[PDB]
């Protein structure tokens, strides 16, 4: 019963240094335990691909997964109050069923809500916020133990969504939500990179609610090109590409299967923002991470950067993703502040073999002010990390009054509280 147990993250690259994962069952005992701990980290879902997650040698581990999932919709307010422990497919079909929705997802709806929001987990769409931009509320057991609530209209509410888990264990969360909406996804083949310019490169960003491109940077330009329309929204003709003739995965060779359904058929707002269906539902997944959010004027300028090095990338790659996402008020957003462009690796899980990679392609985005994702594999120096976030010190100042001595803050935060 006692023994030490070996707990990683999802993608089982990363190994946690803690020999217990601690599930409190109570909120009296999980309140105890932040109290009673020297260091803290939460673990969520674990898809994250760093030590983000990692609390040190002697740092405790805790998980929400002891605890009730309650997904409490108001319909009349349009709110929905959730634990940080349930995951977006839970708290999908539960808003679903009340005629509500979201007005994005992830690719992959399996991942918790706090974890997510934690990182600037985002979908795809030019006027779509990442998915912390719906959050109107968080309730945080800090590192005494009491409760602090934080709410959209406080000054500090800017820092307490997207904190990097720094200001204390995330037991709720408050998210806004509009009415339920369907939606049909077009997949396509085959858009060149070639004659992509200013105009056909927005056209093609902007052609339903949320678009992405994929690539396996080898043959020029583009593999596939993922149109999810709102059916209250027009579907103009898409000459851009080919329409795709059979079902598609990110990934080629994949199982489509695994995927949402394609060839424009209806369904629900939630069934067709994911790229993953919810019945597919993986323990873990071979495959590394690395993303990078850049300022959206200078796509086409990244985007050749990267065509410029493609025999570089291809060989470590499954898939290249390329999204947009609406400027982010949450002050450690890779999309703090401005509209962005998005650009997604799913690398062939061999480390050694990716890291010289992700420091070429990080070196060829310089030049565009590439922030990484927070919860995926990256190496850009904490220095120059730093300089990249207009409000760092305004957050450090926040993080500071909530949780004085650091309790919350790891060697991954530390980096970038220095
Ligand atoms: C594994 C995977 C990852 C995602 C995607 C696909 C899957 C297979 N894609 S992708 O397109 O393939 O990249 C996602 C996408 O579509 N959009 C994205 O922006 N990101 C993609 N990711 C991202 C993955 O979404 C994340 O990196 C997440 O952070 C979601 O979180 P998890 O809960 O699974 O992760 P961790 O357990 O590692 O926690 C992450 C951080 O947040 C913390 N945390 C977790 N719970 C809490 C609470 N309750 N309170 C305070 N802090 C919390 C951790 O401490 C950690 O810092
Ligand atoms: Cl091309």
């Amino acid at each position: 019963f006692m023994s030490d147990i070996t707990v990683t993250n999802w993608a089982g690259n990363i190994t946690y240094t803690a020999k217990e994962l601690l599930r409190p069952h109570s909120l009296d005992a999980l309140r105890a335990l932040v109290a009673d701990s020297a260091r803290v980290r939460v673990l969520g879902s674990g898809h994250s691909f760093n030590e983000i997650a990692e609390p040190g040698d002697g740092g405790v581990l805790l998980s929400l997964a002891g605890l009730p999932s309650v997904v409490d919709v108001d319909t009349a307010a349009r709110t929905v109050r959730v634990g940080g422990g349930v995951r977006y497919a839970e708290l999908a079909r539960v808003v679903h069923a009340r005629g509500l929705a979201l007005p994005n997802m992830a690719s992959l709806p399996h991942i918790s809500v706090a974890g997510s929001v934690a990182t600037g987990t985002h979908g795809s769409g030019v006027g779509n916020g990442s998915l912390a931009s719906v959050v109107r509320e968080v309730e945080l057991v800090t590192a005494d133990g009491s409760t602090v609530v934080i709410a959209r209209g406080d000054e500090r509410f800017g820092g307490a969504v997207t904190s990097l888990g720094a200001l204390g264990v995330v037991t709720s969360l408050t998210l806004d939500l509009e009415p339920a909406y369907e939606m049909e996804q077009h997949v396509f083949t085959e858009l060149p990179l070639a004659g992509l310019d200013p105009a056909t490169f927005e056209t093609v960003m902007a052609a339903a609610y949320s678009v992405s491109l994929f690539t396996d940077w080898r043959a020029p330009g583009f593999r596939q090109v993922w149109l999810k329309r709102r059916t209250d929204r027009p579907l103009d003709g898409f000459p851009y590409a080919a329409p795709a003739a059979e079902k598609m995965h990110p990934v080629p060779g994949m199982p489509a299967v695994n995927c949402t359904e394609q060839f424009g058929v209806p369904g629900p707002w939630h069934e067709r923002l994911p790229h993953f269906r919810a019945e597919f539902t993986p323990s873990s997944g071979a495959e590394l991470q690395s993303e990078y959010l850049m300022p959206r004027e200078h796509a086409l300028a990244a985007l050749h950067a990267m065509d410029a090095i493609r025999e570089t990338l291809a060989p470590v790659l499954q898939t290249c993703e390329i999204r947009t996402v609406a400027a982010d008020a949450q002050w450690l957003s890779p999309a703090y502040g401005r509209d962005t462009v998005a650009a997604h690796f799913t690398w062939v899980e061999d480390t050694a073999a990716v890291l010289p990679v992700v420091r070429r392609l990080e070196e060829a985005l310089v030049p565009f002010a590439a922030r990484p994702h927070w919860g995926k594999v990256f190496t850009v120096p904490a220095g120059e990390l730093r300089a990249l976030y207009p409000r760092l010190a305004d957050f450090g100042a926040l993080a500071g009054a909530l949780d004085p001595a650091g309790k919350f803050t790891n060697a991954f935060v530390r980096g970038v509280l220095a």
